[PDB]
């Protein structure tokens, strides 16, 4: 440790993404990074201890020190219930962080020059911001046992009246009922994110909503982004040449599958976790991809992996199996962390140092070192053999070695 | 109009499809069939003039003749209602007519040897059943104006204690809120007709829900699904060595774009709406898919077209200027309409004609007639000329001769 990193949240996280987490700590940045690390335990089993107090903690101590960088985490179902023992089927502790923090979620492939794409067309960056707050991540659902009525209702604060909607009328049988929710504050917010991420970058803006379906519930983000556009940021657009034009989801995702790339995607909630997957995927893996949640003040933001726990590879690695596990975007959690955490302070050495770790990370795979899922995009997976790649921990050896030399040649220059 | 058809409700639509809605009537369908055929204009203006009434008849209609063929449909949201002079913003035709059938919606995209896919991979079809009823079509949505509190409520017909819950208090603001819902028998009728279609096409069958998250909602589809499978098909699976298995939506997306196809992806109402696109996108083009709502009964059927009207491409049809616009898919509703009126009757005539109409459409295609989403697709949208495609009508003319040399070559 050398570089003086200032105060970092961290919080670690569950099965192969865990591994990876504990290897970039000590292979990439403990050996060149002094940090404040304010540490929380994510894992499955610390929430299931503190009755997932620990995620409401670590989001609380986000606020304060303005940033964090989250391992990918286990959202248990009935499943996972039996599999750790758990008191409950605790909820996602991504929708706990995200709805404490507020914000946008932008999310963005990493790009090697050599690992070739499925989806022909894509020259240029996607850039899908997606609003963090509220819809499915906060909804209240519930089982209908049997017949009987299922009614929302409102009650303004001063309970002065009360308005009462039909959902359904179950007349035989059972199924199943939700209530959900928006701020009008937090799709403010999140129209803002998106128009200045636009500006920032030079690049059209598109938000998708299904408001022709759901005419009052998307049609207010379709109004709210509409009546920002128009009297803050339309001459802006025009002066840089570029645009912002609300299409229904059907016509979005069909229109970004044929373009080229090269705008910014703003999606609700649930539209920009699904399709984010489908983005990464299609530059060539979910593997290689940033996410940041920015949040409205500009001065805190989480990063992380978006992917998930990789249960498949941490199955194998159980058995004492080779695992090839992509730890290009929870390396990414860190740099962008870092280099957040560098501005804020001013710190010119961390912010080289983030930068020179994202670099090493794309050298490293265009000199042809990688693992299994990239290999695969260049060969087919069919052709795949071992020869062809580095299994999980080979290749951070190999970034860890590269590191090295970019930071030894770093402090030789000038 | 020598073949008898039989009984068909036909639906009208908007914008760019219904102009060629009636040129595949005329050039088409007409000449070579004729139908007992009990027509519903759901045409934006016919409803509002309706009150929307002959959106439920043409349902009810579909439920007696067990066979319909729709046309896209507009659905308005504000600035249709201004651009219409509408009465309400009237809700989606296709939602209402799904949610008085029920069933599952199967979607498969329309090959062409000779086009390239956006997605390299895919080199087997992808059939995307998708649950037909509730959900987002059936939600109750409004705005709250202000702080106060939003919550849900369960009365039982036992009366038993009614059940609230707390969806959200607004401490400070307004926003929006919804409740939705699903029943039990829809999707076990969604669980059968999704085991059903992997056995007949001898495919794997996944399911994918957000269940982590809508852990009650969500749980439900997965719960009922691996019920059914263990009960029912498990071991049938396992003869024609296929499998069922539930993914959660991320993974089974990124799956899905890295895969070789082939597979049955069994998705809730809305995935299914939006990965429909997404997934005719890929093989190329939103102009070949085939849409088909497959009812509870065994007996009825509605065929569609998945996409919509095509508002942009209209707006220069009312200028007088040049379109090129991918009939495949309004024609696909016709044929596939017919195919199951053709087994219903046991017409072996009309069953033929079916078949060779869509034989024609990709023939047609593979000899280099295409629209000009199609050549695109070949040359890539910038290096296409005005050499490389034929406008709207121009395909259509040349499909009603090479059907006309068909349907006369098989005379023989
Ligand atoms: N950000 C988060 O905290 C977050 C997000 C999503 C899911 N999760 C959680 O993760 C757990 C597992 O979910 P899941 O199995 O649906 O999905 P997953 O952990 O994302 O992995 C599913 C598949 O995606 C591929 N993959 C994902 N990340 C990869 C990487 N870094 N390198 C190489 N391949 C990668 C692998 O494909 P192959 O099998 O083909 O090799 C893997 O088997 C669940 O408990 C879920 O709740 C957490
Ligand atoms: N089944 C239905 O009744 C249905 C389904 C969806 C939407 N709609 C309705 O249709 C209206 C417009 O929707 P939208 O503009 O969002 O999407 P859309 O009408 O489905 O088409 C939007 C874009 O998709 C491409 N496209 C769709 N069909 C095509 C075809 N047959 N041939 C060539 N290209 C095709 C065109 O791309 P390019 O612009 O790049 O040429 C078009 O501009 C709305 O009122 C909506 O409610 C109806
Ligand atoms: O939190 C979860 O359960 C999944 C999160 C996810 O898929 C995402 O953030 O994209
Ligand atoms: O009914 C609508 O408004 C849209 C329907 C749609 O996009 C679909 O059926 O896939
Ligand atoms: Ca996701
Ligand atoms: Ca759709």
């Amino acid at each position: 440790k050398k570089i003086s990193g200032g105060s970092v949240v961290e919080m670690q996280g569950d099965e192969m993404t865990r591994i990876i987490w504990e290897l970039i700590k000590e292979k990439l940045i403990f050996p060149y990074v002094e940090l404040d690390l304010h540490s929380y335990d994510l894992g499955i089993e610390n929430r299931d201890a503190t009755n997932d107090q620990v995620t409401k903690d670590a989001a609380e101590a986000i606020k304060k020190h303005n940033v964090g960088v989250k391992c990918a985490t286990i959202t248990p179902d009935e499943k996972r219930v039996e599999e750790f023992k758990l008191k409950q089927m605790w909820k996602s502790p991504n929708g706990t962080i995200r709805n404490i923090l507020g914000g946008t979620v932008f999310r963005e492939a990493i790009i090697c020059k050599n690992i070739p794409r499925l989806v022909s067309g894509w020259v240029k960056p996607i850039i899908i911001g997606h609003h963090a707050y509220g819809d499915q991540y906060r909804a209240t659902d519930f089982v209908v046992p049997g017949p009987g009525k299922v009614e929302i209702t409102y009650t303004p604060s001063d309970g002065t009246q009360k308005v009462t909607y039909l959902v359904h009328n179950f007349e035989e049988g059972g199924g199943v009922a939700m209530g959900m929710y928006n701020q009008d504050k937090s799709i403010e917010d999140f129209a803002h994110s998106s128009f200045q991420m636009a500006l920032s970058k030079g690049w059209p803006l598109y938000l998708s909503t299904k408001n022709t379906i759901l005419k009052k519930y998307d049609g207010r983000f379709k109004d709210i982004f509409q009546e920002i556009y128009d009297k803050q940021y339309k001459s802006q657009f025009e002066a840089q040449k570029i645009w912002y034009e609300h299409r229904l989801i059907d016509d979005m995702v069909a229109q970004a599958m044929k373009s080229e790339g090269g705008f910014i995607w703003a999606c609700k909630n649930y539209d920009g976790d699904v399709q984010s997957d489908s983005v990464a995927q299609g530059y060539g893996s979910l593997g290689m991809m940033t996410s940041v949640l920015v949040c409205p003040d500009g001065k805190t933001v989480e990063a992380e992996a978006a992917h998930g726990t990789v249960t498949r590879h941490y199955r194998m690695y159980q058995k004492g199996q080779e695992t090839s596990t992509n730890p290009i975007a929870s390396i990414f959690a860190w740099t962008r962390g870092l280099a957040h955490r560098a501005k804020l302070d001013n710190n010119k050495e961390l912010a080289f140092f983030a930068n020179a770790l994202e670099e090493v990370s794309i050298e490293t795979i265009e000199a042809g070192f990688m693992t299994k899922d990239l290999a695969a995009c260049i060969k087919g997976l069919p052709n795949v053999q071992r020869s062809d790649y580095l299994n999980t921990f080979e290749f951070m050896d190999k970034l860890g070695e590269n590191l090295k030399i970019k930071l030894a040649q770093a402090k030789l220059s000038l």
